[PDB]
């Protein structure tokens, strides 16, 4: 009886890779293969202790651009620190982590038991983070290189793959619902809520009071891991198929620091959408049933040939994955 949850319009299915078709692309700059390659090569010959496979890591950054597509832009190389722990140098806030693998070919591929024991790693963050929504922590992107040098040329095989949460969020337009016009509230729904920027968005998350009335609280209020949660708010989004939206949804469902969801996937919980395009926010009652450990998962490789001098330009590789259920890669070129 906290709200109304007649259906006011078509359901939605939201997930991280909808507007881009289940599309995810990878593109990779050449020089930061060549630096890996370079960084690579030197220690398995001019140094000892060389494990056969070296770890390294490749930074990049995740894009949004046409319909909800994500693009992850990988043009950094960074060999990582030692502490008993492999990280990066330094972590940038907005830096797609992508453990790097590769060995020198002599004489590779993903196995299922490699993409499991990273969505483990992935729900386990989910689970336990106590930051703000964040969308690259609803993926997790490794590459497998294999590398190659002779007189003429250096050859890589680069193999990418991905793991992501397949649960669809089933979302339903309902009728407006009372919201307490507290600070927080009043500026969402403020003229400056209007704006056109990219990567704008920000949540949090809706509590009720004894009127059953919304109370809109930031992500970072400390009183949220036992004040009673109905759901979420989220700013800064031209519609509810941003991956944004799905990826607060997912970390709402997941989180165990909120001890008192008394609405959540089985009952329908609410979320307010305040949309960059729209005076007054949407509402929609939001609602997953399926399996809650199931994941997306595929591999896409390429290989690319390398003049041992390097060009000044900016040539990439590009690798287009589309995951699924079975692990295969539904791409046709």
């Amino acid at each position: 009886k906290l709200w109304d949850s007649k259906a006011q319009g078509e359901q939605e299915e939201l997930h991280l890779l909808k507007g881009s078709d289940c599309n995810l692309t990878i593109d990779i700059t050449e020089k930061c293969l060549r630096l890996a390659q370079r960084s690579a090569y030197q220690l398995h010959t001019e140094t000892s202790a060389t494990k056969r496979i070296q770890k390294f890591f490749l930074l990049g950054s995740l894009n949004i651009n046409k319909d909800d597509r994500v693009i992850i832009n990988i043009d950094r190389f960074d060999p990582g620190r030692i502490i008993s722990l492999h990280v990066p140098t330094a972590v940038i806030p907005g830096d797609v982590i992508i453990p790097l693998s590769m060995q020198l070919a002599c004489l590779s591929p993903f196995s299922i038991s490699e993409y499991y024991d990273a969505f483990q790693t992935l729900t386990k963050n989910l689970k336990l983070s106590c930051d703000s929504v964040d969308i690259k922590d609803m993926l997790s992107l490794k590459i497998h290189a294999t590398y190659y040098v002779d007189s003429d040329e250096i050859s890589i095989n680069v193999t990418s793959g991905v793991v992501v949460p397949s649960a669809l969020i089933t979302a339903v337009p309902i009728l407006p619902v009372s919201i307490v016009p507290t600070a927080l509230a009043r500026s969402l729904s403020g003229p400056l809520h209007l704006s056109n920027f990219q990567d704008t968005q920000k949540s949090g998350y809706v509590a009720i009071n004894n009127s059953h009335n919304l109370l809109l609280v930031l992500d970072s209020d400390p009183k949220l891991s036992s004040i009673p949660l109905v759901g979420i708010w989220v700013d800064g989004v031209i519609s509810i198929h941003h991956p944004y939206v799905w990826s607060a949804c997912m970390r709402y469902l997941y989180s165990q620091r909120l001890t008192n969801k008394i609405r959540d996937g089985s009952t329908g919980f609410i979320l307010v959408l305040y949309t960059q395009t729209r005076p007054k926010p949407e509402f929609w009652e939001c609602s997953f049933s399926g399996k809650s450990d199931k994941f997306l998962y595929c591999q896409a490789s390429d290989d690319i040939f390398m003049e041992k001098v390097a060009k000044t330009r900016n040539e990439y590789m590009r690798l287009q994955l589309v995951p699924n259920e079975f692990g295969e890669n539904l791409y046709f070129q």
